[PDB]
């Protein structure tokens, strides 16, 4: 079923620079974290509450700290992490599928603060000015103070029929958060109080369809030049007008998991692993590329003006952004990726499943 490794002629030569094992990383359960990047430190965790800061250049630990529970006689509880991570002005921020918010200070990883959100915080945790945002599982999006975690405000965007896999971060523009979310709308909020600006449905209540296992859509919305793109949980893609949230058009794809824009074009990644460019402002679609069909894709990333994207066995892939080909190739760790990969100021990051982070070329 799964595509057989494409044969490549390397454009360039791809290795490891470090790597720096995570505890036992997140197996094979359902997670969304990633490492994140701040000031030449990289930040990781894992899901049973494992969390370090790295220095960027050799990943050797500058601190670690557990976050896990009180259990019996022997054993820790996993803290459950499962958003995250996020690093903005000396915190480092989690969410976990206990429904806590846990801060984190940069300089010696000491709990700041921990906040009980309203429901499960799937999604990384997103910072605008002095306000840390949550978009629970449950359909409410919250709004801690970054000093001490206190809840400044909670809307209500209406509790969705299921839970769905897929990030659905909410995304910030001009002093709104856009954000997606398993019940089929997408609304924007004003985030000085939470006032409702405009909520659109893009497609119906899930569902309303039969969930199918390979479904794993990231909702998260990207504003680029005043339209809002997002996922809908069906996978189609959907551009929004960012002033009244009035759909321009719908690519009823149905099968898309992640996408990412840059420039004029869009780039996705089907729930199939078929890999493809499409315009900016109409979505229509400019090449194709299905040779990594059912190797299993993380979404995908763009570092030095190639896509790449991992699988879970391990193999990271670059793409050329202009026909689609293969530029080069890597096998990297064996216990698969999952997880995103993570470009940020020249570091090319990627945690694999068994926990491991990895820095490239
Ligand atoms: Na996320």
């Amino acid at each position: 079923k799964m595509s057989p490794l494409p044969t490549v002629e390397n454009q360039f030569t791809p290795t490891t620079a470090w790597s720096t094992s995570v505890g036992s990383g997140i197996g094979n359960f359902y997670s969304n974290l990633h490492p994140a990047l701040a000031d030449n430190v990289v930040y990781a965790a894992d899901r049973a509450g494992l969390v370090k800061a790295l220095n960027a250049d050799d990943g050797k630990e500058i601190w670690s700290v557990s976050l896990a529970e009180k259990d019996g006689w022997f054993s820790k509880e996993p803290a459950l992490l499962s958003g995250g991570v996020t690093v903005s002005g000396g915190h480092v921020y989690i969410g976990s599928e206990k429904a806590q918010v846990y801060a984190l200070n940069t300089s010696d990883g000491t709990v700041a603060w921990q906040t009980k959100v309203a429901g499960e915080a799937l999604s990384r945790p997103v910072v605008s000015d002095g306000l840390v945002l949550i978009h629970t599982s449950n359909g409410q999006l919250q709004a801690l103070n970054e000093a001490d975690g206190a809840v400044k405000w909670t809307v209500n965007l209406d509790m969705p029929s299921l839970s769905l896999r897929g990030e659905s971060a909410p995304t910030t523009a001009f002093g709104a958060a856009v954000v997606g979310g398993d019940n089929g709308r997408v609304s924007a909020v004003l985030m000085e109080q939470g006032q409702m600006i405009w909520q659109q449905r893009i497609s119906q209540a899930t569902g309303s369809t039969e969930i199918d296992r390979l479904s794993d859509v990231d909702t998260t919305p990207v504003v680029v030049n005043g339209v809002v793109f997002a996922l809908a949980y069906n996978g189609n893609l959907t551009a929004l007008d960012l002033r009244s949230g009035q759909i321009m058009w719908k690519r009823e794809l149905g099968s898309v998991n992640d996408f990412i824009v840059d420039g004029n074009r869009i780039y996705l990644v089907d729930q199939n692993d078929r890999v493809m460019a499409l315009t900016i402002d109409g979505g229509v679609t400019l090449w194709t590329q299905s040779d990594l069909l059912h190797r299993l894709l993380t979404s995908p990333v763009l570092y030095n003006g190639n896509l790449v994207v991992g699988d879970s066995e391990g193999y990271l892939h670059w793409i050329n952004v202009e026909d689609g080909r293969f530029v080069a190739q890597q096998k990297v760790d064996s216990s698969g990726f999952q997880t995103e990969p993570v470009a940020a100021d020249g570091k090319l990051l990627i945690q694999a499943k068994d926990g491991t982070v990895y820095s490239i070329t």
